[PDB]
DNA sequence: CAACGCATGAGCTAGATCCG
DNA sequence: CAACGCATGAGCTAGATCCG
């Protein structure tokens, strides 16, 4: 048969031998099989047990910290193939640290699949480079057998094969001094062979039978149906596990075995593309019946069924579990028995969450002023239910102020009862304002909800409390409200005025944040004004907000202050919150100019976009200078040591960009560059310093040489004086001609003539000349470097 | 008289011109008088007002933005001297941003005491040049006059008195156009002066009636008596305000006004050193009845008399009031409603308070851990009592459960009764350990003390746990402890190890309240062990920890847990706190090494104690070696362009002498603790250095003799150092003739190598002389003998 | 009679209807 | 019968009486 055998899951072996007796029936064990850490094992009950009928590994082998096995061939005797379809440690084979392994006996490997070998640490095994990996490895690059008793050549390696010619050796390769490692032929690569030569059918390898059959020869290529195996097998039957492919009867079992959520090492198996898949992949959901999965038109909830029928959260990792689920078919119970700060974590842990089933109970919270991170909540069901009937519950907590924002806010609860007793810090208007939003209207116990014991100790407030006037500028706004005296004038404490900036509207009311956590509203007080006995008066009072980075939205209100008695009365005011930007300014410097010279004529400038803004920038302004040469420098010898060698104002309203180029200007020339940021223009024109760079452009290859009738003039005292033209347009400034002189047979004589030299003379001579034919050449060496040479003027003086 | 007049407090002006009228007869003006911000006043009101007996200021005068004067002689006619005892803004008179200011017109100015003068952003000033301000202020380097009308000269500057040379020229110094400075001869300072050039009494200034008498001059020196002054009066009197001596039955009535605490203005004046000064002070306190001042052998208490009775404490500026105060002689209710950290910051505020003499109260406290702040609570007095004579009062407090360690405590109460209701987490057995302190034992009130409200949420524990095997590491620590089982063995959570590193023994208990700490007890949790059913078993469970540093001390404790439940039972176990220090290691490598040559012999060497001792290091341990020439300078013409060890012990420095000179060493230091059992020591760090060379031992003494050749090419054959300062690159050979210069040539090492010595190609005849110096590569050295040898023509 | 002048704008002297 | 050996010591394989 192909493989006649039974299957076997993976399994691993630790400190006996014991649980190695479930191999007796079973030929392809897909997982892997680790056997590991057994000590107090002689060597003697090792050759007695077999395990002949084992051929297929999917995953790896890993055998690790073995005492007793000296050669594991008498365990192994027929295994062929290993598929490497999980790598392990990124590798597909790993014996390490065997203490009595004499020689391995991995005789009948043919082909793995994925991966490499590693063999460490054994200072007993010899034959390990008699192996030829590159036949049944693909991949020799990743191979790492180090440090073995093969460090030194000092083992025999002797045995009885072709000795094969890979590297520039006659290396024999054999398994044991009783096996050589086989190779036939390689007219066909991996498609399976004889032991006369003859090669196989082409879907399968490995050990063979009868050649050019798909029904009898033992380790194929693909997949495996019932002694037949073909590249992709038809459609009654979907792949699995990349080796087989069966009928949905099977695997649809397998997804129904652990929906009882008794082991979380299956996978709840679904159908997708003839694949009975772990999971479709993201964008995908699977459906209820036909077990297929569907496209996921938006979000798709990736429902989580809790443990248990309840849970109760008390800390972060008790609701880590819970990130991403969406659904919960439970009931969920909160209780911060003290704690630091949740109030910015729960979001990032549980804030997606938008169906329950069960009932949520809060009790005993200490640090929770609001219920703003159960962002996405609209329905519960209330299937199951607390004692009495009870859906929500609220017990024996200090700070909740605010349950939620009801203008951006739906709730809905099916069944059940609401239960609010002993929570003194909530106002009775907002349990009836959940009341009305929630389905139940007159569904009450008698006694319901508690209306003594909630908000007795919190004083909730009715009134409310409008501006006046409103004034900007560029760094301070002014704020100033309407009065307000209780119906005692005397008990009064003044008011709090709290603000913060905002870069949107999705802003909190006061959710009341007084245990640990993030940024509160930044607050200062104010001394209760006045009194005046009059109704026309000077009795708003105002405050002057000082500190403000301009151009930046900010919000603010107002709230009073009262001290506590035992009259339930004088609640106090509270306003309502608005929007108030500031006004903007001069904006910051531009940054980081950086000037390129490519040519002579076109200088590109790009800089960078400035680091406060301050409001919408219209435009850049940019001026340019043309430099002047240093003055100086035209009176130095330059025959002595020393060398020079270097690399209104018009504009442009340049817009929308961030570079720039100015053609039509001078020559090698250096110009200073100044550019401005600035904001709107027509009102209130107003620029930043201009930040300032240099640039000089490139020289032009023609200015440095003059061309001209170079005329010489002869005198008696054999002095030649020479004449000639000085370049117009040099690159910079000329600095030096490089008058030379040559006479036939002797080399270029040089000279020199200074700028001032040749400014005082109009020209150069030459004193003391030898009569002969001379021919004289300059090079008009500039400050950009050195010209061409002209022509070599010739010239006769004689005997 | 000399001050006729009256004194007079030092006043402040705004926004009228009313409340000059109080100044109708005084004539000291104590303190400062800064007339400022006035806009609706007409120019032509201040013609009829003058104050014509004004003579003294102590500290300022200030004129800053008035709007309708033009000359201060106007107001002003005889203000003579200023003493500056207190300095506004480092000034002693300041005229600032005036507008309608013509002339000065301040002319009887004689003597600033202590200070200069600032005349700022006035542009209708004129004569500010003609003042000499170094003949009345002594230090004149501080003044500051810029920007006014004279920043050009363009005011004419035109005046009718010496007109003095104090600089370069011929400048003529006066206030008016009607009135000059006055200058009389210097024979005496500033010790009062007529017209007629009579220096006056020695111990008076300025102005002046009658020459030598302390009785009729104007404005005296040191103190001031009864129309008299002497420069240190006797003690029937005693000094005050540094211009002024009188009786102490005077200031003994201002402490008494003063103790009307009705302005923050005081100073509760004692007694010192005949100074009826505002506080004697630090290392010094005041007596009640005598008003003088005690040497405060030890910390003496600097009391802190607390205003309307009762206070209450809730943030932390409201504690901030009372820093540094010891006694306070009121009640105090404390009330923190939430706040997020405010353990660590009361005692920097308020651990230092001793004694309360009214009642301490304690209502809605939130997030509080205990009352260890109080740290020096000894006494309360219970002067005034609460309501129900109440002394001790905690009520509502919904995280309490530790007053004070008791063992290391005492407290006392003299008076009242203590109150404890709806304070649910604290033990009823702590208010009884608080009874038994305290000053009461059966004073109760029936009801008292709330018995049922305080300690149901919190089940405070009434069993220990023990230790019973520790094994330490240099890295990790063992633990395990005696098992324990709770009466129902189901109802078991498992166990809380809580540590933290501690270089003391005064280590804070753990309490169990919530307050939102930076450091904490790090703690990690413990799986409940397997039940065995035997007594001889393996049940004590045990925890490994490991993330330790090596070399500290650690304290550990681990506490019991168990579900909440409506039975009145298990409420678990504590174990007692102890100590484990961790072992020592391989050390780490020293810092900083720095070796300094001085000499051609001496290196010191100095470096720094390692980052992580890691125990006692007992010694240290050097090794030095002889560095090796470098040998690629062998074959570069020049002519072109065990090892020896010592265990220091015990110091920080050593140095390294008595060895060879003129050589190059590597030297490498370890630290290292004890060595004949385990024989720890660490990593060496590496320094090199480079020394100086010698005098003569890089000279070569020796006969330069020379070979005489035909080709008038004399050799030369001389002997190279033996022992040179390291290695000869270039011997300074040179010859000299009679009538030129010591000529001089070069020569390599290879090339006195392949030769023994040297040549002179193409010499004329003559007698020379013959000089080597040896250049070795640290210098030059010394000249060897200049050899004669005479060639002929 | 509804910003600017007869100050500056958070560096021991007031604190933006604070001033008319 | 009271540290070492027949591992390493916090880098998908156990977690310091974890194995005797």
């Amino acid at each position: 048969h192909l493989y006649p055998g039974e299957v076997c899951p993976g399994m691993d072996i630790r400190n006996n031998l014991t649980r190695l007796h479930e191999l007796e029936n079973c030929s392809v064990i897909e997982g892997h099989l680790q056997i590991l850490l057994m000590f107090k094992t002689r060597p003697e009950d090792f050759r007695d047990l077999s395990f002949p009928k084992l051929i297929m590994i999917t995953d790896y082998l890993l055998l690790f910290r073995v005492y007793g096995l000296e050669s594991l061939k008498d365990l192994f005797p027929n295994l062929t193939v290993i598929r490497g379809s999980r790598l392990f440690f990124n590798y597909a084979l790993v014996i390490f640290e065997m203490v009595h392994l004499k020689e391995l006996g991995l005789y009948n490997l043919m082909n793995i699949t994925r991966g490499s070998v590693r063999i460490e640490k054994n200072n007993e095994l010899c034959y390990l480079a008699t192996i030829d990996w590159s036949r049944i490895l693909d991949s020799v690059e990743d191979n790492h057998i180090v440090l073995n008793k093969d460090d030194n050549e000092e083992c025999g390696d002797i045995c009885p094969c072709p000795a094969t010619v890979i590297n520039g050796q006659f290396v024999e390769r054999c398994w044991t001094h009783s096996h050589c490692q086989k190779v036939c032929p390689t007219i066909c690569k991996s498609h399976g062979c004889t032991a006369e030569g003859l090669c196989c059918h082409s879907e399968c390898l490995g050990n063979c039978s009868q050649p050019d059959d798909p029904t009898k020869c033992v380790a194929c290529r693909n997949f495996y149906l019932d002694g037949r195996c073909v590249e992709t097998c038809p459609p009654p039957y979907y792949h699995f596990q990349d080796w087989r492919c069966v009928n949905f009867s099977f695997c649809q079992d397998l997804h129904h075995k652990c929906k009882n959520s008794r082991r979380q090492g299956c996978h709840q198996y679904v159908i997708h593309n003839n694949k009975c898949i772990p999971e479709c992949p993201s964008g995908y959901t699977m459906n209820s019946s036909n077990l297929l999965c569907t496209p996921c038109l938006g979000p798709c909830p990736k429902v989580c069924h809790l443990l248990e029928g309840e849970k109760t959260i008390d800390s972060v990792t008790s609701a880590q579990e819970l990130r991403g689920c969406t659904v919960i078919n439970g009931s969920l119970i909160i209780n911060i028995r003290g704690g630091n700060n949740l109030a910015a974590e729960l979001e990032a842990n549980l804030g997606l969450i938008e169906e329950i089933s069960g009932y949520l109970k809060i009790r005993r919270s200490y640090a929770l002023v609001s219920l703003s991170f159960f962002r996405k909540l609209r329905l519960i069901r209330g299937e199951t239910l607390e004692i009495g009937n009870y859906s929500f519950y609220a017990l024996d907590n200090q700070n909740l102020r605010q349950l939620w924002d009801w203008s951006k806010h739906n709730l809905t609860t099916t069944q059940g009862k609401l239960f609010f007793h002993y929570n003194p810090k909530l106002c009775l208007s907002e349990i009836h304002k959940m009341e009305e939003v929630s389905g139940t209207k007159g569904r009450q116990e008698r006694n319901d909800i508690a209306l003594k014991t909630n908000g007795d100790k919190a004083s909730c407030e009715n009134e409310l409390l409008k501006f006046s006037y409103i004034r900007t500028s560029f760094d301070k706004i002014l704020l100033r409200w309407e009065p307000y005296w209780p119906p005692d004038f005397r008990d009064l404490l003044g008011f709090m005025l709290f603000y913060k900036e905002a870069p949107y509207q999705n802003v909190t009311e006061f959710d009341g944040q007084d245990a640990c956590g993030s940024n509160s509203w930044t607050v200062v007080d104010i001394d209760p004004p006045l009194r005046s006995n009059d109704p026309k008066s000077q009795n708003h009072p105002g405050w002057l907000m000082r500190g403000l980075k301009p151009w930046t939205q900010y919000a603010i209100f107002v709230k009073t202050l009262v001290t506590f008695s035992d009259e339930r009365r004088t609640y106090g005011a509270k306003s309502d919150i608005i929007y108030v930007q500031t006004d903007a300014t001069n904006p910051s410097v531009p940054l980081d100019p950086i000037s390129v010279s490519n040519s002579s004529s076109q200088i590109i400038l790009k800089w960078k976009p400035p680091s406060d803004p301050n409001g919408n920038i219209t435009h850049y302004l940019v001026f340019w200078e043309r430099q002047a040469e240093d003055s100086e420098l035209f009176e130095l010898d330059y025959c002595l040591k020393g060398l020079k060698l270097p690399s209104h104002r018009p504009f442009e309203k340049v817009v929308n960009k961030e570079s720039l180029v100015i053609s039509g200007l001078r020559h090698f020339t250096g110009y200073r560059i100044e550019l401005q940021a600035c904001n709107q223009d027509t009102p209130e024109e107003r620029c930043s310093v201009a930040a300032y760079v240099s640039a000089r452009t490139m020289p032009e290859a023609k200015a440095d040489d003059i061309v001209g009738p170079v005329t010489h003039e002869i005198f008696e005292n054999n002095v030649v004086h020479l004449m000639w033209q000085e370049p117009k347009e040099p690159n910079g400034l000329i600095v030096l001609y490089e008058v030379s002189y040559r006479r036939y047979g002797d080399e270029e004589l040089h000279l020199c003539v200074s700028r001032k030299h040749f400014a005082l003379e109009r020209g150069c001579r030459l004193r003391g000349l030898s009569p002969g034919n001379y021919s004289v050449r300059i090079r008009a060496t500039s400050l950009a470097g050195n010209g061409s040479w002209t022509e070599p003027t010739y010239f006769y003086v004689t005997d």
